[PDB]
C-alpha cells in the first residue's frame, strides 16, 4: 500500500484533543513518535487547560492505529496505513458501564512528515461521584477486533478501580478514508496491545507518559 512506505521509519506524532464531559471543558496536547516496524508508540500528553476532569487512562484509546505492526503476511489487511497520507476519520462511542459515554470524532493524517490525530470528545450522562468524574480509577492499563470503504472495530477495556474492582468501557468504532484513493479492506482480525502509563518526574502540569506496543494477529 501507498501508505505503508510512509511508516518504515520513526515518524513524529502530534495529538490535539478538545473535550467536554458533563460540561467540564478541557484540552490536551500530545507529542511523541511512532515506529510501526516494532508496533511502538511513545508519547507525552499535557492538559493545557489545567487539571484533567476525567482520569487519564480513560483517554488512552482516544489519543493512531497506523502504527500497529502488521506482519508481512497480513500486509493486505492494513487499512490504517493504506489511507495515508490523506488520512482517515475515526469515530467512537465509548460506553462506561453504569456511568456515562464518550463520543469522539477524530481525523488522523499527515501534516508534512508528522502524523497528526485531531480529536473532538463529548461526554454526557456521567455520575458526579462515579468512577470517572470522581477520579476513582487507577493509573494503569490492562484484543481490538477489526472487520471490513472503511472498517468497524469493537473491543472492551477494563479500567481498574481503586477498590480492586473494574470499570468496563465498551468501545464501538468506525473508520473511513478521507481521500478518494483506494484503501485496503481487511479480513477479520485483531490487534493485541500493551500499554504502560507513567509520569515525568520534572513535569508539574497534569500529564501522562504512554509507551505502547501493538501487533496485528488473527490471520
Amino acid at each position: 500500500s501507498k501508505g505503508e512506505e510512509l511508516f518504515t521509519g520513526v515518524v513524529p506524532i502530534l495529538v490535539e484533543l478538545d473535550g467536554d464531559v458533563n460540561g467540564h471543558k478541557f484540552s490536551v496536547s500530545g507529542e511523541g513518535e511512532g515506529d510501526a516496524t516494532y508496533g511502538k508508540l511513545t508519547l507525552k500528553f499535557i492538559c493545557t487547560t489545567g487539571k484533567l476532569p476525567v482520569p487519564w487512562p480513560t483517554l488512552v484509546t482516544t489519543f493512531v492505529q497506523c502504527f500497529s505492526r502488521y506482519p508481512d503476511h497480513m500486509k493486505r489487511h492494513d487499512f490504517f496505513k493504506s489511507a495515508m497520507p490523506e488520512g482517515y476519520v475515526q469515530e467512537r462511542t465509548i460506553f462506561f458501564k453504569d456511568d456515562g459515554n464518550y463520543k469522539t470524532r477524530a481525523e488522523v493524517k499527515f501534516e508534512g512528515d508528522t502524523l497528526v490525530n485531531r480529536i473532538e470528545l463529548k461526554g454526557i450522562d456521567f455520575k458526579e461521584d462515579g468512577n470517572i468524574l470522581g477520579h476513582k480509577l487507577e493509573y494503569n492499563y490492562n484484543n481490538v477486533y477489526i472487520m471490513a470503504n472503511g472498517i468497524k472495530v469493537n473491543f472492551k477495556i477494563r479500567h481498574n478501580i481503586e477498590d480492586g474492582s473494574v470499570q468496563l468501557a465498551d468501545h464501538y468504532q468506525q473508520n473511513t478514508p478521507i481521500g478518494d484513493g483506494p484503501v485496503l479492506l481487511p479480513d477479520n482480525h485483531y490487534l493485541s496491545t500493551q500499554s504502560a502509563l507513567s509520569k515525568d518526574p520534572n513535569e508539574k502540569r497534569d500529564h501522562m507518559v504512554l509507551l505502547e506496543f501493538v501487533t496485528a494477529a488473527g490471520i
